[PDB]
Order: C-alpha cells, then sequence, then structure tokens
C-alpha cells in the first residue's frame, strides 16, 4: 500500500470513526424493530407470517442472532469492522483510524489509532510516522537510518542532547526505551476470548440445548468449555510471560545529558544521547544499539549470534572526522548491539570531562522497541505467523462434517415432514443434529500440541522462538549440519607446527612434508605470529578468555598475557615481549585474521636480535597462498596431507614493516586492510587435532536411518569436512571434490572432480551438466569457490540434489545453499553455532543453534530454536518432538471429528423415532468422553526416531479413508441396531425409557470408546496402548463399565441412567454387534495405516540398498549383543 510504506503492510486505508447510533449493527436492526412490533402486538399478522407463540420466540432468537452476530463480525473481522464501524472518509486531513492490513502470515491485522504536529499511529508495537513529503507513513528514522550517511564528526563532537526542548521533543518522536509488551490480566485476555467464534458456537450450542431441557449436559458443557478457555488464557498468559521476562530490567547508567554527567535508569534512553558504558552486571546486557566514541569495549554477542566468542569493539576517535560512515564496512566493530553482554571496558577528544566511573563514551542510534534485539523480538511476538492462526484445512474438514450433517440432518426433516411432526420441535432437532458434529478444540489442536511439543523440549533445554516451525520438524527431509563447533567439540588440542622446511626431511611422493615440530620448538617468527595474529583478552578478573583455538595455541606456546594487550615469555623457545598495537578482526568471508605488533624477541640457542614492528596473520591456507610473496615447492600437498588426516589447518604467516627500530606511534599504525595483509613471507602450518562430539555420530546415524538426509555445510577445508563425514557417516561411497586444482591467482579458473587420495582429476566446465555417473556412483563434496562458479547454470539444481558435503563455504554461500534447497522443495533443518551461520539458521526451515555449554531471557534471536547444551542429540529430538506434534494432531483429528460424527447420527436414530436422549445419560456420555481424553492426553514419546513419517497434511486419503470406514463400520451396527430393535417392538412428550433408547446410547457410548481406543497413535512414534497402564486401565474401565451395564449384571447402573431390561438374546445379538463394530474398526484402521498412513520419504532421503543391509546388520548386531 501506498499509505504505508513497508514491506510488511499489505492494505491501509484512512478511515474515520462514526457514532454509535450510525453503526452498521444498530441503525437497520432499530429501523426494522417496529416492523416486527407492529407484526407481534398489532394483530391479523399474529398469523400472518409467524402463526404461533413458539414461532414468535423462534423470531425472537433469530432477529437477536442476527444483532449479535452482526455485533460480532466487527470482533472477528477487521474488514467487516471496517464496513459496520467507521466511514471510509479518505483524507489525511480528517481521518483518526487507519485499518492496517499486513502481508499474509505475518501477524494479525487491526485499526489503529491514529493519534498527532506529527501524525503517527501504533502497529504491533511499532510506531509508525506521517511523512508529508513522501505522504505516507513510514518506520521512525534515527540518524544512523538517514539517506545520506552522516560522517563521524557529528558523532564525536556529538556531546550528548544540550537541549531540553528537543530532548521533550526525542521523547515524543521515538519514545521511552522500554521492550513494551503489556501482559494481560485473566479478566481482559478471557473477555477477548469469550469473543472468539468457537467460544461464540459453544455458548449457542448450550443455549441449543438448554431450550430442549437438557440442564445438567448443558451445565456441564459450560463448565467444561469455561475451564477449557481459562486453560488456553492460562497457556497464552504463561507465553507471554516468557516473553516478557526476555526485556532488560532498567539499570543505573551514567549519561551525559546538558552537560553534567547523570545517573539514570536504562528506560529513559533517546537517540543522540552521550552514554558511558561499563562492565555489565549479571542477567542484563547493554540497553539499546550504541556506537563507540571513546573507548574499547570487550563485548558478548551471545544473543544476536549464537557463539560466545567475545569480540574487541574498536572506537571512531582513530578514525578522521570527515570520513563517511560505513556500518557494512570499518565501522562494523564500531557499534554496540543491544541485548549483548559486554566482558570488559579499556581506554587502551570532544573535550567533555571523563565519567566518574571508568567507562567507554558512546551515542545511541536505535533505542527502543527498534533496536535488533528489539527488532527480532517484534517479529517473534506480534509479526510471526502464529500457531492459534485457524488454518483453511481445519476449517474445510469442519465443513466436510457440516456436508455430513445436512446430509443426516435433510433426511431427518423429511422424515419429520412427512409424519407430520410440530414444526418448531423438528427445527430444533435438526439445528441440534447439525451443531452436535462441529468439533470446538478442533482449529486449536495444533496449537495445544505445539504446546505440548515444548513442555517437552523444555526438558533437554531446549527452548523454541518461533513455536511455528515445530509441525516443520516433522516434515524436514534435509537436516543440515555445521562441522565445527556443531559436529566438533570446542576442547582443540594444538597437534603443532608443519612446514617449517617448506622453501628451506620426510617427503612423500607427491612431495607433502610430513615433518610436524612442536611448538615449543619451532622458530621465532612462528611462535612470534601465534604470540600476534589471535583475539585474546585477559578480564580484569585474570581469566584468558577468547576463541578456544587461541585459547589452545596459547596454552601451547607458554606465553603469558598482560594487561594492556602484551604477551611475554619468561625464562619458550624465545624469550622477549611482544605488544599487539592495532588488530585486524577476523571475518568468515576473508577467512584470515591479521595483527600489528611490537616485538623484541631473542632465541635462546643463537640469538638473531629481532626487534621492532610485526605484522602477524593466520588463516585459511588458500588466502595466505594468495597473498604472500613466493609459494614455497609443495606448499598445497603438505596441507593436503595434514587435512586428509582430518585434523584442521591453519597458514601463518609474517611480515616486518619496519625491521630494527619502530613503526612509530598511531599515526602510522593506522593503516588499510588491503595494504597490510599482502606481500608476506611464510612461517608456518598450525596442526590442530579438533575432537568430535561423543553424540555426534549417533545423532546422525539416527537422523540418515529416520528418511532424513544430512548434509554439511562447513567453511573448513574439502579435506577436513570430508574425513569428519566420514567419520560421523555421512559420506558412505566414495567422495569427489569439485575445486579448483591450483588455489592461487591463476590456478583458479577451472574446476575439477579431485580425488582425497589426488588420483583422479577430472576437468569441469560449469556451463556443462555434471556427469551422471559421476552423481550416480560417486558421493560429492563441492566447494564454496565451484559453488560461485555454479551460480546461474543448469547443473546447479543436480549437485544441490547430488551433494552431502559443501566446504569452504562463505556465510552467504550457506545461505544460497539453504535457499536453494528451500526452492527445490525439500524442508530443511539448520544446526549451527557460530556467527558464519545466523545468515542459514535465518533461511532454513528449522533452525536450532547449539549454544557449547554444559552445567525466557538469554534465549538467542539467532535461530528460532536454541539449545543450551552442547550435546548433538538435541537435533533429532526436536525432529522427534516434531513428528509426535503431527502424530498428536493426526489422532485427534481421527478422534474428535469420529466421536461427533457418532453423535450426530445417534441423536438421528434418535429424532427419526422421535425419542429423545436422556439428560444423565448425556451428561455420563460427556463425562465418560472426558474422562478418556484427559486419560489420553497424558502419553510421552519413544527413546528413538523411526523411518516412517507422518502425514503434514489432514486431507490425505489415510484420515479421511480411516474416518469414512469407521463411520460406515458405525452408522451399519446403529442401522442394524435401530432395525433389530424395531423387529422386537413395534413404534406407535417427556423422557421414558425404551428398548431404541437404551441401545442407542449403549452403542453411542461404546462406539466412542472404541474409536478412542483404535484411533490413537502407537509403536511407530509413541507407545502403545498397553504400556501407558494408566491409559490403558482408564480405557479399560469406561470399557468394563459399559460391558457391565450392557451385560446387565447390575441393576444398579443400569436404573441410575435410565435403562430397561434386555432380553436375553438381544443382549447376546448385542454384544456380538460390538464386539463385530470394534473388531472391523480395528481392522479397517490398521489396514488403512499398513498402507496409507506411511508419507514416504523424497528421492534426496532415499538410501541406497547397500546402506540398508549396512543398517540392518548393524542394527542385527546390537539385538545380538543386547543379549
Ligand atoms: N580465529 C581464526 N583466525 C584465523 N582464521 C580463522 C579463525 N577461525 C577460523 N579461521 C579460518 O576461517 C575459515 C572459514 O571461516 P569460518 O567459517 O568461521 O571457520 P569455521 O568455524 O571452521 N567454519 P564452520 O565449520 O562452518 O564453523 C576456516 O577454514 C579457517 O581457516
Ligand atoms: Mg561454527
Amino acid at each position: 500500500a501506498p499509505l504505508v510504506d513497508n514491506p510488511q503492510i499489505k492494505s491501509a486505508e484512512l478511515l474515520r470513526p462514526l457514532p454509535l447510533y450510525q453503526h452498521a449493527y444498530v441503525w437497520p436492526y432499530v429501523i426494522v424493530w417496529p416492523v416486527f412490533l407492529r407484526v407481534y402486538l398489532t394483530q391479523e399478522l399474529y398469523d400472518k407470517y409467524i402463526g404461533a407463540q413458539e414461532w414468535t420466540f423462534v423470531w425472537i432468537i433469530s432477529i437477536v442472532t442476527f444483532q449479535t452476530l452482526t455485533w460480532l463480525c466487527t470482533h472477528w473481522s477487521v474488514n467487516l469492522n471496517a464496513l459496520f464501524t467507521a466511514k471510509k472518509a479518505s483524507s489525511i486531513e480528517d481521518a483518526q483510524l487507519i485499518k492496517v492490513i499486513p502481508v499474509a502470515n505475518a501477524g494479525a491485522a487491526d485499526i489503529c489509532k491514529l493519534v498527532r504536529t506529527n501524525i503517527s499511529f501504533l502497529f504491533q508495537k511499532r510506531r509508525f510516522l506521517w511523512y508529508p513529503e513522501r505522504k505516507a507513513f513510514s518506520t521512525l528514522e534515527f540518524d544512523i537510518d538517514a539517506e545520506p550517511k552522516p560522517t563521524l564528526s557529528k558523532f564525536q563532537l556529538s556531546r550528548g542532547i544540550e537541549s531540553e526542548d528537543e530532548l521533550k521533543r526525542l521523547e515524543q518522536h521515538y519514545g521511552t526505551n522500554t521492550f513494551d509488551i503489556p501482559v494481560p490480566t485473566f479478566t481482559e485476555l478471557f473477555k477477548e476470548h469469550a469473543v472468539a467464534p468457537f467460544f461464540v458456537f459453544q455458548v449457542f450450542c448450550v443455549g441449543l440445548w438448554l431450550l430442549d431441557e437438557y440442564w445438567y449436559y448443558s451445565l456441564f458443557t459450560l463448565v467444561m468449555l469455561v475451564v477449557f478457555e481459562s486453560t488456553v488464557v492460562w497457556q497464552r498468559q504463561r507465553t507471554l510471560t516468557e516473553f516478557r521476562s526476555m526485556s532488560i530490567k532498567p539499570y543505573p547508567i551514567y549519561v551525559y545529558r546538558l552537560g553534567k554527567w547523570t545517573e539514570i535508569q536504562s528506560d529513559k534512553l533517546l537517540p543522540g544521547d552521550l552514554v558511558s558504558v561499563t562492565r555489565t552486571k549479571e542477567d542484563s546486557g547493554v540497553a539499546c544499539d550504541m556506537i563507540l566514541v571513546e573507548g574499547t569495549a570487550i563485548v558478548n554477542e551471545a544473543m544476536l549470534s549464537g557463539e560466545s566468542t567475545p569480540l574487541l569493539k574498536d572506537s571512531i576517535q582513530l578514525r578522521p572526522g570527515d570520513a563517511v560512515l560505513e556500518v557494512d564496512g570499518l565501522d562494523k566493530n564500531s557499534l554496540l548491539w543491544g541485548g549483548t553482554k559486554v566482558l570488559q571496558i579499556t581506554h587502551g577528544a570532544s573535550g567533555i570531562p571523563p565519567p566518574p566511573d571508568n567507562g567507554a563514551m558512546a551515542v545511541v542510534t536505535k533505542t527502543g522497541f527498534e533496536t535488533s534485539q528489539g527488532s527480532l523480538v517484534r517479529t517473534m511476538i506480534y509479526s510471526t505467523e502464529r500457531v492459534s492462526a485457524n488454518n483453511t484445512e481445519a476449517l474445510l474438514f469442519i465443513l466436510f462434517l457440516l456436508v455430513f450433517a445436512l446430509a443426516a440432518s435433510w433426511y431427518v426433516w423429511d422424515e419429520g415432514v412427512r409424519k407430520d411432526r410440530k414444526r418448531s420441535k423438528l427445527l430444533l432437532d435438526c439445528i441440534l443434529i447439525i451443531t452436535s458434529v462441529v468439533p470446538p478444540e478442533l482449529p486449536m489442536e495444533l496449537s495445544l500440541a505445539v504446546n505440548t511439543s515444548l513442555s517437552a523440549l523444555a526438558k533437554f533445554a531446549i527452548f523454541c522462538t518461533e513455536p511455528f516451525r515445530i509441525p516443520f520438524a516433522g516434515r524436514i527431509d534435509v537436516a543440515c549440519f555445521d562441522k565445527t563447533g556443531t559436529l566438533t567439540g570446542e576442547d582443540l588440542v594444538v597437534e603443532g607446527i608443519a612446514g617449517l622446511g617448506l622453501g628451506h626431511t620426510p617427503k612423500e611422493a607427491d612431495g607433502a612434508h610430513t615433518r610436524m615440530v612442536s611448538v615449543h620448538d619451532a622458530g621465532m617468527e612462528t611462535t612470534l605470529v601465534l604470540a600476534t595474529a589471535h583475539a585474546l583478552v585477559k578480564l580484569d578478573e585474570g581469566e584468558i578468555v577468547g576463541d578456544p583455538m587461541e585459547k589452545a595455541t596459547l596454552n601451547a606456546l607458554g606465553w603469558v598475557l598482560g594487561k594492556n594487550d602484551t604477551l611475554t615469555s619468561k625464562p619458550s623457545g624465545i624469550l622477549g615481549t611482544v605488544q599487539i598495537k592495532r588488530r585486524f578482526q577476523f571475518s568468515s568471508a576473508l577467512k584470515r585474521q591479521s595483527s600489528v605488533a611490537t616485538i623484541t624477541a631473542t632465541e635462546v640457542k643463537t640469538g638473531r636480535k629481532l626487534r621492532g614492528s610485526f605484522v602477524g596473520v593466520k588463516g585459511a591456507p588458500e588466502t595466505i597462498m594468495k597473498m604472500l610473496v613466493t609459494v614455497p615447492e609443495h606448499y598445497e600437498e603438505t596441507y593436503k596431507y595434514f587435512t586428509r588426516r582430518g585434523s584442521r589447518v591453519l597458514a601463518l604467516a609474517y611480515k616486518q614493516l619496519t625491521t630494527e627500530g619502530e613503526l612509530g606511534a598511531n599515526k602510522i599504525n593506522d593503516l588499510k586492510r588491503e595494504s597490510v595483509e599482502a606481500d608476506l613471507h611464510f612461517a608456518g602450518f598450525l596442526v590442530l587435532q579438533c575432537p568430535l562430539k561423543e553424540d555426534a555420530k549417533q545423532a546422525v546415524r539416527m537422523l540418515n536411518e529416520s528418511s532424513h538426509r544430512v548434509v554439511m555445510i562447513t567453511g573448513d577445508n574439502p579435506l577436513t569436512a570430508v574425513h569428519v563425514a566420514k567419520e560421523v557417516e555421512i559420506v558412505d561411497r566414495d567422495v569427489l571434490i569439485l575445486d579448483a586444482p591450483e588455489h592461487s591467482v591463476y590456478g583458479e579458473e577451472s574446476l575439477v572432480w579431485r580425488s582425497v587420495d589426488d588420483k583422479i582429476r577430472i576437468d569441469v566446465d560449469p556451463t556443462k551438466p555434471i556427469d551422471p555417473e559421476i552423481l550416480k556412483t560417486k558421493d560429492l563434496c563441492v566447494t564454496g569457490y565451484a559453488l560461485n562458479k555454479f551460480k546461474g547454470q543448469v547443473g546447479w539444481k543436480s549437485l544441490l540434489r547430488y551433494t552431502w558435503v559443501y566446504a569452504r563455504v562463505s556465510p552467504k554461500q550457506k545461505e544460497d545453499i539453504l535457499l536453494g534447497l528451500k526452492d527445490m522443495g525439500y524442508y530443511t533443518l539448520m544446526a549451527g553455532d557460530g556467527t558464519n551461520d545466523v545468515g542459514a539458521l535465518k533461511q532454513a526451515h528449522v533452525g536450532v543453534a547449539l549454544l557449547n555449554g554444559t552445567q525466557l531471557g538469554d534465549a538467542s534471536v539467532a535461530a528460532p530454536f536454541t539449545s543450551k547444551l552442547r550435546n548433538v542429540m538435541a537435533i533429532p529430538n526436536i525432529l522427534r518432538q516434531g513428528r509426535c506434534t503431527l502424530v498428536a494432531t493426526i489422532q485427534m483429528y481421527k478422534i474428535l471429528a469420529l466421536n461427533c460424527l457418532i453423535s450426530a447420527y445417534s441423536l438421528s436414530v434418535l429424532y427419526l423415532e422421535g425419542i429423545k436422549f436422556g439428560d444423565g445419560q448425556i451428561t455420563i456420555s460427556g463425562m465418560l468422553m472426558s474422562v478418556c481424553f484427559l486419560s489420553i492426553s497424558r502419553a510421552r514419546s519413544v527413546e528413538g526416531l523411526s523411518k516412517e513419517r507422518p502425514q503434514p497434511n489432514i486431507f490425505n486419503f489415510y484420515i479421511i479413508g480411516s474416518i469414512l470406514g469407521q463411520f460406515a463400520v458405525h452408522v451399519a451396527t446403529l442401522i442394524y441396531i435401530a432395525q433389530l430393535c424395531d423387529q422386537i417392538e413395534p413404534r406407535t412428550a417427556e423422557f421414558k425409557p425404551s428398548l431404541l433408547n437404551s441401545a442407542v446410547y449403549l452403542l453411542q457410548l461404546i462406539q466412542q470408546i472404541s474409536t478412542f481406543a483404535v484411533n490413537y497413535q502407537g509403536r511407530p512414534f509413541r507407545e502403545s496402548l498397553s504400556e501407558n497402564k494408566g491409559m490403558f486401565y482408564g480405557i479399560v474401565g469406561v470399557t468394563a463399565i459399559a460391558f457391565a451395564c450392557s451385560t446387565e449384571m447390575l441393576p444398579e447402573l443400569n436404573e441410575a441412567m435410565k435403562l430397561v431390561p434386555f432380553n436375553e438374546n438381544f443382549k447376546t445379538i448385542m454384544t456380538t454387534v460390538m464386539i463385530i463394530d470394534f473388531v472391523a474398526c480395528y481392522v479397517i484402521e490398521w489396514v488403512l495405516k499398513k498402507l496409507f498412513s506411511d508419507l514416504r520419504a523424497r528421492d534426496i532421503a532415499e538410501r541406497r540398498p547397500d546402506q540398508l543391509e549396512r543398517e540392518r546388520v548393524r542394527k542385527e548386531k546390537e539385538a545380538r549383543e543386547k543379549e
């Protein structure tokens, strides 16, 4: 819509509210009320149209029903609210209401209120302001969000807010800095929930049963509806409370307001306000997004990204003030994001005095609900696709049930018309028959199953942010995995330093130098690079924190770490002091990390005094071989041999900028990234044996043997990824790597299929399609370079269908892989840890962030699913719960509808003969069905996954066929019992006990019990009926009650429900009929479950016969070893 210029807003219309007397649910019904009044009190129209006082009551009920329906249509439909309440008056200068309809599956539509001079409104707790130059409502624009990018001179010399009237203008404009989610009480939430259409339908059914003189049954179902809606309201309140726990509590911060330092809570924070950041306390990150002006902040973005590696946010005072701000470039580490824990504040411009507490100066950019964590919280709460939104499949199923209802009700209306019954009683019977089929809990059953799955998943420390991806986990075809941090533990051990003799020794046939010296016996330059090229920082308490790889190589180095970013070695191969002056941070797209430092290092055995400035860079060996001077002979073969064993290899390089002396202050030290990560020498290879997680192999073999495909997406080498995937059993056949034959600047021009042992070499033109022999008989590994060369070609859709290891991929390449896998129709799971997967975690159908730590807030916004533990077994469990979710939904979609259908036709078999159900009988039947529902609701899951897959859709052949077959069996037994009862006694108004009423009541009781016992899903996805002995005994108790009052063994139970005594031959025939009905229902359900319930695995997840034979042999061996 041009009125609101946002991508998530579909329609916007500037309404104007009308008075209450002009409302469309008031004025025409007030107009037509005296017509009915003149019909009623004035005679000669009493017999003209209505004819009776019961018809008068029917017309009064119909008019009141139409009035309350026209009132409720303004509440359960936004467009009908705009039609019936407010006139259009499409002009900006007089509008007061804005109808906002968002795009599909992006929250609930609303009629927002215009508040104003700045014209604004609030939709989904997002503030929209009217711009007259654009002539449209739009999202709030900050100083950062300006289209001309501001210079740093307005940020270094910001000096805080300097005007009181401008402070009040900022307060009225951007609002206060709070996570404004209002949790509702029980009263207003139940008031909103009592206006929902299925509550209205249930209350209308209660009134219909009350009109037919059913006191106890209507009271029971009203009490049950009240407590069920109370349960739903408490569930929604609990969910909103756990969402409210994600908010940062206010804590006193020192801001610079009116030229003075002032302590104030974090609820009052406006953009452009100068603030001082210190060490944050527990259960609090920082409030809102800031940019560092003066100081260095060691922060931890465990909220925005899954990993807990602390980054080193620098300042902007070293950058010139005339430079254009680059949020995605040099000043990426300049900003500080909200919700993130700052681990340290160190000082290593505007003339302002320093803060009383030793903190860094920052400027607020994005405050309130529009900060990045807050903008994710707004999407996760108000702008998400809700589980409780009524699907069209459930409504079409309800319409199918209503089609069956009308099929029964038309026949009972024709039979009552032909037999000349009372038309009001016949109409009430037909409306009762129609209304006894729609199950009011049916559209909300998926939400209940999702909530039960969330409560089950919270046991394994798995917290789900967006609960509409729980059914998606029931239909996952591809289960993508990261390698490092997901299938690999964080306790890395340094194997050592390799390739010291490159260009200067055991050599293989391909020339690979296998001499791996230890870190202590390494050279001086290798030791200085390992002491220089890291992002390690010592906290004020005295704990070294950083990358686990950098911590591992620090512990292998034997060098202590000082206070002012210095590292010393006391009298281990060399002795001296290094001090890092500038530090270029590591990026996943660059695959390197460099640092400029000052060295004073002496070798203990020869001397060789190395002083002065130094550049140490470590990274991926292909990038380093691209950016050094002279590539040594057999460079590629060394790292390919040390990667063929599965170890992770980095390259270390050094460059002396000034040699003897010093570089000179920080004026020269402000160099460029591309001007210092070039013309390098070679220092060595850092080889680390990254250890596999203990649960990785078991979880991946559980996923592969359960109709899921496991692929590996990782930024590491092809050989490490291939060796891990062979250990974890992702790749079974011979593998082929699609990569450049040489990773130099000239050799990166063609693509080659290569073997791991470097024996097969096949040239590939990327425009030509892939050879089908390679796709069919070989597993494939694809490098991100070869993926980038396959961006817009025909073979790419082949590659994503036949590759299970992706290596050397950028985060954008992981996003491209997951988008392409989404585009082919495969549902995707992505399990990731680092900041290289946050694009991938938000593009998969379900994304899990594996927080590597072993023993509501502190839940990351990087992924919709967050596993607090480090185990890989949290990945199948989610999928298991997802499958169970669908399975639970399926069983309720097979029970409730069938239950209602039975009840409807039972009423029909009564209402064909003029007899009605007893009040006590139908109340006892409803109580027993509620008892069986409570008995069947409590069921856990099995300890493993299965090859069968549940059907996601509800209109499949299995569910519809089973329901139709069981309904046909039930209606055949009901018709036969009715004909037998008419045969025994002829048919010739209060409730009087009869043989037909007792037989129909006993049949509907035993048929509801039979469809509870038959349609319960069992062994392939959950426990069986016999295993939950509480559930089995609860079903068997009602079974024994029904069969005891059917055998006439207890006359007290038969006289309690007003059941006539039965003839012995009739009793035997009816017991045989009940057994035949239960047996036929179980046979039909078992046949249709064995035939059509198993949703077939897709072609990417189908396994070859040798894999199935190996799986069967291993399962037989484990079953033998169990004995
Ligand atoms: N601290 C580091 N310093 C230098 N280079 C690094 C560092 N960490 C990773 N790299 C390199 O960056 C490359 C790709 O970046 P990245 O994807 O972040 O590593 P990764 O964690 O192994 N990928 P992944 O397995 O998906 O988590 C790796 O193959 C390493 O060579
Ligand atoms: Mg990772």
